[PDB]
């Protein structure tokens, strides 16, 4: 039969679980959905046909999704999380999985403990521009690696956060490395490799939040590769750029875009095959641009259907979850913040 | 009458000095040249036919340049231009001023005392490019500026090392930010202003030589902006990146190329005649590339001549000595490293 | 300029316990040096060695200095007078040979090294283990890149110094003066690391007084990091039961593995690479070799000083090879006495 999934969060990114379950909607189906919201708890069921639970516990008493997609409000993600796992089912989380790392902790443990499943979502990982680097890396292309520089230049005005009370507050939310760019810093880890230690400084320098809207972390990996992680939600006037760069030994790669969607720069000491698949990788990142969910929940289902690992796991939520905590330590403290952290 | 210059030092850049001052041979001459290296003392003489000398010390007792250009091992620049004052001369020296933050200012104190002048060589602020940014700057036209990006991707192989026993050194030229991209560091503090603080990390991770080879430094502005300097000589396999990305309220700049030299990114709230200016600039800066000493003599020349004061005079070759003085400290130490210095 | 036409004249300051050593070192290069003046504070000691060699005597080094004519002076004094000393003798315009270590303090050495620079004159810092052929042999495949990347290093000093050691001189165990276990004994083996392996990044160390009644440290031990990221230790006591047990370096790399024991580097005990090279047929003849000049080891540094004086050479280790110890020792005294990593290059 089909994997059940149930929806939590009916707002902005809900449509695209819908969509790419829907896309899969013969593997799978969506069964239940749940919003705090009249309004948007209407609208989606209106949508979907679904069945409409107004709250999470509700929802878990009455319900029978194996597995639950969580899309809500970022600091909820834990406790829902926990309560998901203590009812017996399987977790999907958005990005981050959480605002606080003793959170992040607690949620990965508990679904350890109740022997289900834990995703987060981090479809940016399956660009094909970033699959490329990924592999070239995984083959040794690079020799040593050197320097690493990651920009994430984009945009949100005034409006933005307040659409939403819970936006750009600590507890709910966190600021621009956080939220936007947490795709970004998970390359960190999972592209070049384990961090040894950052320094960051963040502000708030001109929107109306608790959290940073703005920053630099300085990095050294473990391997010793070293470089900077640059992140402000407030370029003029619009998205200019969210790349990466990585130089090492025999190997030089950029890849820009406003997304990492396109390779501005590959060379290489000694060919190899996907010398020749750039011009198209830059095709379906590109095209592919801001719906990755798909992709994504084609690794989930077939993880459920006991096919495969899951390519996202908590523990792997963690390793992203771990730097943005180092990173906020680090601008709150004014000092450098080493990993693994207690 | 002409201005007459001597140079001290006749290696690598020696050709570009030499070079330039021909370039302006109606108002000035190179008289005399100095090298304690037999024989590219020879051949500096053979290809300028001035007066050649083997010490300083000669040259200063028995020459009359009213100026000498220091371009001997960095190391050697202030204790050469302290005997060079106290011979009631002017100072031309190369970048850096100094490689220890207490001899820049002594070479400071004894220029002032002597009633000499001291000029530090920062020919990339004579940019079109640069020069663009700058007024851009201080006309107000990028409101509050908020985040900043600068990269010094080049390539030194070990054999560019292996040419001098100086280099390399911490005591003759520091590593890759003291040596090839002070121009870059310089940039920080002259384009957006006074810094406040730095954390930065460097390594030695391919070269045998004492200094770093790469390295990245986080920073904070003291109007609030932050930002970060990311340099490597190991690049593959050539030169790809100098670079100044500069991101405010109401502006949003960014120069490329290999070396600051063409405009990429301008973008601004309320429009202004330079906008018409780029197409120029770009092509103006990259067609002196590797040969910027002409333009940075005029203003040398200029000055002596009693017509302007100097771009780039003693205090603000000691303003990116500060920087990379708390770039160095914070790498060593670990710790922030915060300006002004004791 | 070079001493080419006559041989070199060497003055000799401190007539105490290692003067023998530098007396017969240049006694055995009769043919390109010559003693020819001696100066001790001790009426005494100068007594033994104006009968001993025939020099002629002075009771102080400025008088030696001002009546004196001898090329290049060697410091044989307790080792925190060898920066004022050198500074002098490099004012009047000779040549130093400073025993080691150049000073006890960072800052003295430094001005001893400008000081030498100012006057154009050379100055040499004792360093004799490092012309041991085995140490030699080590240095050629370092040098090389046969052990690849470099990852474990240790080196060991379990010596013995008895009380009575330290009460024969008032200035020995003294900060000012000497220093303890690791800036007198070891400064050998502290230079081994720099030397050897390459650049050292940070080091912490412990050290303390744990029998000896002096003012400095008779036992202690570092931990180390270097740049290019090997990381190791240097274990070291006086306190050694009952008399010398080991002076030894163990080097671990990707590709090679090398351990010089002996009481003092003197005898290769392993030795194994991914890739033969003709010395790996030397070693029996290096340990034989090394071991024969121990505790004689300055024949062999002064036949690279007076190379270096006659134009030959550049010397093995001048003001700054010495500074690159003296820095270690400033960075691991700083460490045991403060209790934090201490990172270089000193400012
Ligand atoms: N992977 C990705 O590309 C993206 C991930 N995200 C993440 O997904 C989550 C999406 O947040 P958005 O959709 O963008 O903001 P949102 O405000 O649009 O989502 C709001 C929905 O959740 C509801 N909600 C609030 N409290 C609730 C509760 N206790 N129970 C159930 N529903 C509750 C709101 O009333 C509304 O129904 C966030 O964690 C965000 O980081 C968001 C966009 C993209
Ligand atoms: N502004 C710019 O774009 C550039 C600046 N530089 C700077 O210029 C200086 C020169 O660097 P290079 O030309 O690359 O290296 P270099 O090694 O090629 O030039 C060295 C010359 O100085 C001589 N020398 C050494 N000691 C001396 C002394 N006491 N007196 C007189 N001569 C002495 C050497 O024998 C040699 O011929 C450094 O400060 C370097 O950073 C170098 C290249 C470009
Ligand atoms: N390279 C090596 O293997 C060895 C190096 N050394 C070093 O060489 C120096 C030798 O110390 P030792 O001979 O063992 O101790 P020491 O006490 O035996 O010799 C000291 C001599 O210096 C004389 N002296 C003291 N003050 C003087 C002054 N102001 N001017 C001239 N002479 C003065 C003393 O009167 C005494 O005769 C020290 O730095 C020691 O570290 C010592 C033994 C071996
Ligand atoms: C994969 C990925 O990057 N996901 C992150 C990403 O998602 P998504 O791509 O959907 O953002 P979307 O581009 O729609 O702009 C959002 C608003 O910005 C405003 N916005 C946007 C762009 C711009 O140029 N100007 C602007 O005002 C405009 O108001 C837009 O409505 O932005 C999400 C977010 O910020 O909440 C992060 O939660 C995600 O993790
Ligand atoms: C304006 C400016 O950037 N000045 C700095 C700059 O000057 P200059 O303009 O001469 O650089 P130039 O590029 O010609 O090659 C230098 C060597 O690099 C090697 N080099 C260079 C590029 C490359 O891709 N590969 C390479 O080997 C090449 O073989 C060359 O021999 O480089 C100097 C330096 O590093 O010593 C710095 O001191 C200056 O501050
Ligand atoms: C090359 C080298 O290691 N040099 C260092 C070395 O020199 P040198 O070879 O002369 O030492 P020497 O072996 O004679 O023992 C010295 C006394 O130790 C006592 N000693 C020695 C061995 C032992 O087992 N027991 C013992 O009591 C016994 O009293 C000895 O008389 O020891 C010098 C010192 O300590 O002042 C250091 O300054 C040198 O830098």
């Amino acid at each position: 039969r089909k994997i059940r999934f149930g929806l939590v969060g009916c707002g902005r990114i809900s449509k695209n679980h819908i969509g790419a379950i829907a896309q899969h909607g013969d593997r799978a189906e969506l069964v239940e959905i749940c919003d705090t919201n009249p309004e948007a708890l209407q609208a989606a069921e209106a949508a979907t046909g679904a069945r409409p639970f107004s709250s999470l516990s509700d929802m878990l008493a009455q319900g029978n999704a194996d597995a639950l997609v969580l899309a809500t409000p970022s600091g909820l993600h834990p406790w829902q999380a926990i309560e998901v796992a203590q009812a017996g089912r399987h977790v999907v989380s958005e990005k981050p999985m959480a605002t606080r790392w003793e959170d992040g902790k607690r949620m990965v443990k508990a679904c350890d403990e109740a022997g289900v499943r834990l995703f987060v979502v981090k479809q940016n990982r399956r660009n094909a521009t970033l699959q490329l680097v990924k592999k070239a890396i995984e083959q040794g292309r690079f020799g040593r690696i050197y320097m690493v520089t990651v920009n994430v230049f984009w945009t949100r005005p005034q409006e933005y956060y307040d659409a939403a009370r819970w936006r750009g507050k600590w507890e709910w939310d966190g600021g621009a490395f956080m939220n936007q760019a947490s795709h970004y810093v998970d390359l960190l880890d999972w592209l070049v490799g384990p961090v040894e230690s950052v320094y960051a400084y963040t502000a708030t320098l001109a929107r109306r939040i608790e959290a940073e809207d703005t920053g630099v972390a300085a990095l050294r990996w473990r391997h010793g590769a070293m470089g900077s992680i640059n992140v402000t939600m407030l370029t003029y006037p619009q998205n200019l750029e969210g790349s990466i760069t990585i130089l090492g030994e025999k190997g030089t790669v950029r890849v820009g875009g406003v997304a990492v969607n396109r390779i501005d720069e590959w060379k290489f000491a000694e060919p190899h095959p996907d010398d020749d698949k750039i011009r198209e990788a830059n095709y379906e990142t590109t095209s592919v641009y801001g719906f990755g969910h798909p992709l994504y929940y084609d690794n989930v289902i077939n993880c459920l259907r006991g096919d495969c690992e899951p390519e996202t796991d908590g523990r792997e939520g963690l390793q992203s979850l771990a730097l943005l905590t180092a990173i906020y330590r680090s601008a709150r403290d004014g000092v450098r913040i080493p990993l693994p952290l207690d």
